[PDB]
This record gives C-alpha cells, sequence and structure tokens, in this order.
C-alpha cells in the first residue's frame, strides 16, 4: 500500500526531511490567518494554536470556503494568510487567496507542488519538498506541521532544540505505536473517539479524519473533558478512545480513563505515562496523528478494505 508506505516514511524519512530542508528554514503581523479544506484545515488549526501560544499575535483557522465566499465575519484592515493546499488546485484555497489578495493581506502558498495555481498565485509560495500521493494525507500533515512549529519558534527566538530530540525519537514512537495498538481488537470497535485540548484537539480532528477516510468508521474528536458534556452518552463497548495526555493533568486523564471504561469503552493514552509515550509539551504536535493514522490502517485490514481506495474521495477538490 502507498498509503502505509507513506504513513511509514514518518519514520524513514523524518530525520532527512528535518535535516534538509526544516533546519535550513531560517536562512515570513498583528493578525494571522491560517486558511485550508479538510485535513489542511485541520493543520491550519493546529499550527493556529502553537502561533498564537509562542508568538502571542492573534490567530484564526478558517475553513477556505467561508473565505473563497466571503461568510466569515469580516477581517482586519490587513494581515498574513497562510493558505494550504497539498495539491495546490484546491478551487476554494484558490478562490480564498483572491478574496484575501483583494483584501489587503498577504499570502503564503503551502503546497507541495512547485507548478501549481497556489505556488503560482500566492504572494510568498513556500513548496515543501515532500513527496506525497495517496489519496489519504499522512506524512504531508507532520512534515508541514514540524516545519510551521520550527518557524514560529525561530522567530520568536525560542530554543528549537528539543524538535531534534522528538524527530530522533519518531522510529521507536511509530514501532510502540504499531505494536500497541495491534494488540486492539478492532473488529469489537466501531465508534472511535479522540480526544485532546488545545493544539491537541487539532490533532484529534486530523485523527478522526484519518480513521474516517481509511477505514470508513465513525470517528469523532472533543476537547478532552468535554467529552462529558453529553457525547459520552454514545459509550458502549465498542467504543475506543484514544486520548491525547498534556503536561500537569494526569489526575484529570485518569479520573476520565476510569469513568469511561467503567462505562464500557476501551481507552488508549498517547504520551508520557500512557500507553503510548511521547513528550506531553505541545511541541509533539507534529507526530501524534501518527497512532490514528496506525489505527485507521490497521482498521481498514480488519473490514477487508483498501486504505488507498476512499469511497467518492479525490485528491484535488474542485468546484
Amino acid at each position: 500500500s502507498k498509503t502505509l508506505k507513506e504513513i511509514t516514511d514518518q519514520k524513514n524519512e523524518l530525520k532527512k526531511f528535518f535535516e534538509n530542508f526544516v533546519l535550513n528554514l531560517e536562512k515570513i503581523t498583528d493578525e494571522v490567518l491560517f486558511v485550508g479544506c479538510g485535513s489542511s484545515y485541520n493543520l491550519a488549526l493546529t499550527i493556529s494554536y502553537y502561533f498564537e501560544r509562542v508568538l502571542k499575535i492573534r490567530t484564526k483557522a478558517i475553513p477556505a470556503g467561508e473565505v473563497a465566499f466571503q461568510k466569515i465575519p469580516d477581517l482586519e484592515e490587513r494581515g498574513l494568510a497562510f493558505l494550504f493546499s497539498r495539491t495546490g488546485n484546491t478551487t476554494e484555497v484558490l478562490l480564498a487567496n483572491d478574496v484575501l489578495k483583494k483584501r489587503n493581506h498577504r499570502t503564503i502558498g503551502i503546497t507541495i507542488e512547485e507548478e501549481s495555481r497556489l505556488a503560482k498565485e500566492s504572494d510568498l509560495p513556500l513548496v515543501f519538498p515532500v513527496r506525497e500521493e495517496a489519496i489519504v494525507m499522512t506524512k504531508s500533515f507532520s512534515m508541514i506541521l514540524l516545519s510551521l512549529m520550527f518557524l514560529a519558534d525561530k522567530i520568536a527566538g525560542n530554543s528549537t532544540e528539543r524538535f531534534s530530540e522528538l524527530v530522533g525519537y519518531s522510529p521507536e514512537f511509530f514501532d510502540i505505536s504499531w505494536k500497541v495498538i495491534e494488540k486492539i481488537d478492532l473488529k469489537e470497535h466501531d465508534h472511535f473517539v479522540f480526544l485532546g485540548m488545545s493544539e491537541f484537539f487539532g490533532v484529534s480532528l486530523e485523527s478522526a479524519l484519518k480513521c474516517i477516510e481509511m477505514s470508513l468508521t465513525f470517528s469523532e474528536a472533543y476537547s478532552t473533558l468535554e467529552y462529558r458534556h453529553g457525547p459520552k452518552a454514545l459509550v458502549k463497548k465498542g467504543t475506543l478512545v484514544f486520548m491525547q495526555k498534556v503536561s500537569g493533568m494526569d489526575e484529570q486523564e485518569k479520573r476520565l480513563r476510569k469513568e469511561l471504561e467503567s462505562l464500557g469503552a476501551t481507552v488508549l493514552e498517547v504520551g508520557e505515562g500512557g500507553d503510548i509515550p511521547v513528550s506531553n509539551d505541545w511541541k509533539s504536535a507534529f507526530l501524534r496523528t501518527v497512532p490514528a493514522q496506525i489505527l485507521g490502517y490497521q482498521k481498514a485490514i480488519s473490514r477487508g478494505i483498501s486504505p488507498d481506495k476512499p469511497p467518492h474521495l479525490e485528491k484535488t477538490v474542485v468546484l
């Protein structure tokens, strides 16, 4: 499977990508927008939290269709907008780019295709040297996220040394993830729930989408503690929860885990002190959709369907 290959590339090629492209990136206002569709909107949401966190600037993540059709509450008088479209030809993103440019916003074109309309129509194209072929986005989410988190810290003057450590940890992280998820009785779980706060909520939204697209399993995401306020009514044997642990909340997380378990759910924690260890600091966001991509893949195999052929999907969505 090409999809399995590209998921696995987060283990095999990440360091190379990090060292050849990310580490060379430093040699890009008041309000900064992050605009995109589907996985790219999830990516925009995740980085918007981090940018506001490390640069202390106002950010907004907006689905591109809302910008394209000017349904968003009015913008500031000027600003900077990061536009995301992996293929670079997503109609809504190109329409958004035009609307933003006509509204005095300078646009940055994030895409992996150098000859795409976004590469050619954005004010500041930023083409990523990443080869990703499959319908479902996998490694491109992590690699673009890693790059923009690293870039934000460099602009802020923050230390980026921990990104080398997390990148170095990706192979072991991947192998632990694969083996831990292999032990789940997949055929018996058909309701996936992804929980996480702030940047980890964005990771959770992206996680649900991977399982929806790859495996056709009803999946949903919530900010961690929000899950008690209604959503848990659906819990029963068959519900699988992937919880993204965050610094300092082990007590609340363990309490929620035991509660969901008593209602029938299978709960898996991602983070130190959980089932799949990884730093609980926000910087680990670029690795945290890996467990859900592996869940999606394994679950599809389990159902006997191909994660490389999701029904009805197209790489470039064109209106």
